[PDB]
């Protein structure tokens, strides 16, 4: 593909794990996105290496 990756983003806010699947990510932090179907998306933490849903409301497409 393209060496350059554009599925990654920012995080705008913390978000909060009410559940076991969703990541809280805190404000700016770095999350990738693995899935887009739905109202929420799939994404992966950048700096702990870990994978959890997240909003598509707290994270925007990187510019």
């Amino acid at each position: 593909g393209s060496p350059l990756q554009d599925n990654l983003v920012i995080a705008l806010h913390s978000y909060e794990p009410s559940h076991d699947g969703d990541l809280g990510f805190e404000k700016g932090e770095q999350l990738r996105i693995l899935e887009q179907s739905g109202e929420w998306w799939k994404a992966q933490s950048l700096t702990t290496g870990q994978e959890g849903f997240i909003p598509f409301n707290f994270v925007a497409k990187a510019n």
